């Protein structure tokens, strides 16, 4: 029958899981960054802290953007002369959110490139100093997201609550609505599955929420292709 919709929940439910899962890990090293510059973010101890290789093969740029305007990152790059930390929108991310957060993906100015990037509110009792980042280009997500194997019948995407995909394998598709990608009969944010055309093929896509993520609802997206996928066990 349909047990196909039980087969897209499953994976949507595990896939969803899995970047959880993925993601808690890279929080946990902004976090105990931030505590410790809580502590002391004096140039000498934040530039020690900052470039450590845990840190380095994890994000493409750790970073502590300050109250004041100072900037320490490593590695260091080029950026604009003019660069203020707190006119970024990783800065007012963690600030208006209040706790770690991730922002949606958006140009980083030096590689060039899409990332998404983990921040948290450095604070002293309620006195915030600044703002710790971490950079995670969005095709290591996509990565991630497809990291389950399907059987090349279909891909899975992120997609956040208002309908606005925010990492996806087509590159074109990044940052759209949910109703350009698909013009007629738009897939609905969450239960159940939807029907729909793209490229003209017909597409099953369901919604997986991300559990776990404070502040955030993003779900997880799985696109198959409906008649390659009919073709089922025995
Ligand atoms: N010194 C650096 N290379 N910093 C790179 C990270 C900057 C951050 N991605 C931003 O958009 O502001
Ligand atoms: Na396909």
């Amino acid at each position: 029958r349909e047990d196909l919709e039980d087969y897209l929940h499953e994976m949507g439910e595990i896939t969803a899981s899995n970047v959880q899962n993925w993601l808690s890990g890279r929080i946990l090293l902004i976090e105990n960054l931030a505590q410790t510059l809580a502590r002391d973010h004096s140039p000498e101890t934040t530039q020690a802290l900052l470039e450590q290789p845990l840190l380095g093969s994890t994000f493409l740029f750790t970073y502590l953007g300050q109250t004041d305007g100072t900037y320490t990152a490593r590695p260091t790059s080029d950026l604009p002369a003019d660069y203020d930390p707190r006119r970024r929108p990783w800065y007012n991310a963690a600030t208006s959110a209040g706790q770690t957060t991730l922002t949606e993906p958006y140009m980083e100015p030096a590689i060039h490139e899409l990332v998404l990037t983990i921040a948290s509110p450095a604070r002293q009792g309620g006195q915030p100093f600044g703002v710790v980042g971490g950079d995670l280009s969005l095709q290591t997500v996509v990565k991630i997201i497809n990291s389950l194997d399907f059987g090349g019948m279909g891909y899975a995407f992120l997609v956040s609550g208002d309908g606005k995909i925010l990492v996806h394998p087509d590159k074109d598709q990044v940052m759209k609505s949910l109703s350009d990608v698909y013009p007629r009969n738009t897939p609905k944010i969450g239960s159940g599955f939807s029907e729909a055309e793209l490229h003209g093929n017909t597409r099953i896509l369901s919604f997986s929420p991300v559990k776990g993520l404070s502040g955030l609802d993003w779900y997880i997206g799985i696109s198959v292709d409906k008649d390659k996928a009919y073709a089922m066990l025995t």
